[PDB]
């Protein structure tokens, strides 16, 4: 309470707290949570964190609702240190598109706009980093990246840097695609960042570090071999190649969990972060809603961690122990406030999707995709596609839509569309791939991760038509899943296909090789990937 340094973070009781907290606490500093504005006063409180999450709306209503613009503007009057995050820096400009209605400090006089999804996947989730400049701060190292996962920003042009630069902010740029933006921002004593750096690794976690001690130590003396590598080529819109590692959590028969038919998923995730993961997904597969022990694990995990967590597994509406109705929603919400950044929705996925297109294309708002996606925005949903190929000889065989493959069916068809599967593929239901995926984009979903149940653990490779398949479809980050074996199938993803990413379980699982040694080889063939 005074044996260290107090760190004030605003806490509005939604979404993911545990990684900041964590990371604060990791830096050697106490942390003192604020749910409404009687929990903090001005004068003892020297350093306030205001952490936001999802949509931008959901957010700031929440934060004036509970009273807390005036003691947040006094507070910065002060001239003490704040630092905002994601949603924390969007409440310093004037408001967002995501939330029309929604009001912002104002601080900046312009608001934020939705990425261009013509040219690129819309949300932005990956690793970037900040274009070099003469006026960094805190240590924002270009040749570093940084954990990047929203759809609206602080989209920048001559004349906003400008108004900017004479205003007296510092701004740190990035880039996706062929657009700028506000990567973070800082003037006297205000300090944001879009990107999550309690979710950025070492190099997040020096930002933190280099906020509450108040400094901007220079970077790193590289070499001109070093920054040649390390530097951003904007191959892959300006993110590296994300390698994400995968376990599935199951239930023995003492009820305790491993990863092969409560420590080991915890241990393996740990494992999985410190050789070089930058994404680790848990699939639930194992009692009341609020002691599932999955969300231990989550806990358990998220105290080391710093990287995004993706947990999935019934999530949907359900029906708890002692009968109550618990929507998606708050069953979404309790995983997040756990430890998870992200859910996967699977099942749910299919029937949502179905019922879609009964209902003409439209969604009835009811939907694990819509609640969730509305509250915590589209980079919060992930939808799990587990799909086989079905051959047919021309379009005229079914209602879904095949295209022409390479490789001919049993019988020669050159023509196949993807089946989708729900409770862990032992129901087939009479929907494609593409459909599936299309209608979830439009319910709100943010990314795909695209299965395949043929790859499944064979350890030959990604199924590189699918893929295409899918990014032909929609216009969201996809994820190449099932297949992977060696460094090189990581390769020959990432160049012969659109795919936005790669995951891995089982040669992860084996010890065969590891993140870093996937990585390795990556680097060595001239893709961008994050090293920490
Ligand atoms: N009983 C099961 O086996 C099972 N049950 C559920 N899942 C996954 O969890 C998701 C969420 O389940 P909900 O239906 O939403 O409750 C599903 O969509 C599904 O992908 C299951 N298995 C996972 N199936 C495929 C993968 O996603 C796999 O992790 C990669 O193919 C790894 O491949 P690799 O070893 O080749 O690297
Ligand atoms: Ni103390």
């Amino acid at each position: 309470g005074s044996h260290m340094p107090v760190v004030h973070v605003i806490d509005v009781e939604s979404g993911n707290l545990q990684s900041l907290t964590n990371a604060i606490e990791h830096l050697g500093y106490e942390v003192q949570l604020v749910k409404s504005p009687k929990d903090f006063n001005i004068s003892g409180t020297s350093r306030l964190i205001l952490p936001g999450v999802g949509n931008y709306g959901h957010f700031v209503d929440n934060l004036f609702n509970r009273g807390f613009e005036k003691p947040i503007r006094e507070y910065i009057e002060s001239g003490k240190p704040i630092m905002g995050i994601c949603v924390g820096l969007q409440a310093l400009f004037a408001g967002s598109v995501e939330s029309p209605k929604s009001t912002g400090l104002n601080y900046i006089d312009f608001k934020l706009s939705r990425f261009d999804d013509s040219e690129k996947p819309v949300p932005e989730i990956g690793w970037n980093s900040c274009i070099p400049s003469e006026n960094l701060f805190f240590g924002l190292d270009p040749y570093k990246r940084y954990y990047f996962v929203h759809s609206f920003a602080a989209i920048l042009n001559s004349e906003k840097k400008k108004n900017l630069e004479n205003d007296g902010w510092k701004i740190a740029k990035a880039k996706y695609g062929s657009e700028e933006f506000i990567a973070a921002v800082n003037k006297n004593n205000i300090f944001a960042t879009q990107f999550h750096p309690e979710k950025s690794g070492k190099a997040g976690l020096n930002v933190i570090e280099n906020f509450l001690k108040q400094q901007s130590p220079p970077i790193p003396n590289y070499s001109a071999e070093e920054k040649e590598l390390l530097m951003n080529d904007y191959s892959n819109y300006g993110l590296t190649r994300r390698i994400i590692a995968c376990l599935d959590v199951r239930t023995n028969d003492q009820g305790d969990l491993v990863v092969t038919k409560l420590g080991k998923p915890v241990q393996l995730a740990q494992k999985y972060y410190q050789q070089g993961a930058d994404e680790v997904t848990f699939l639930n597969i194992t009692c009341p809603l609020k002691d599932t022990p999955m969300l231990e694990v989550l806990k358990q995990a998220a105290k080391t961690v710093f990287v995004p967590l993706t947990v999935g597994g019934g999530i949907k509406d359900i029906v708890d122990v002692d009968g109550t109705k618990i929507p998606a929603l708050e069953v979404a919400s309790l995983y997040f406030r756990s430890g998870a950044d992200k859910v996967s929705i699977g099942t749910d996925a299919v029937y949502a999707a179905e019922k879609y297109y009964e209902l003409g294309n439209r969604g009835d708002g009811t939907s694990p995709i819509e609640t969730i996606s509305k509250a915590y925005g589209a980079q919060a949903v992930v939808i799990s596609v587990d799909p086989k190929r079905v051959y047919v000889n021309s379009q005229a065989d079914t209602k879904n839509k095949v295209f022409e493959t390479e490789y001919p069916g049993p019988n020669g068809e050159k023509y196949c569309w993807y089946q989708c599967t729900i409770k862990g593929g032992r129901e087939s239901r009479d929907l494609g791939v593409w459909e599936l995926t299309r209608a979830c984009e439009a319910l709100g979903a943010g990314e795909i991760l695209l299965n395949c149940i043929d790859k499944d653990g064979s350890n030959s490779g990604y199924d590189l038509e699918l893929i295409e398949h899918v990014k032909d479809a929609v216009k969201i980050p996809v994820i190449a899943s099932s297949g992977a074996g060696v460094p090189e199938h990581f390769e020959e993803a990432f160049l012969k296909t659109r795919a936005d990413a790669c995951l891995g379980a089982g040669m992860f699982h084996r010890g065969e090789f590891t993140v870093n040694d996937v990585k390795e080889y990556l680097l060595e063939h001239g893709l961008k990937v994050r090293m920490d």
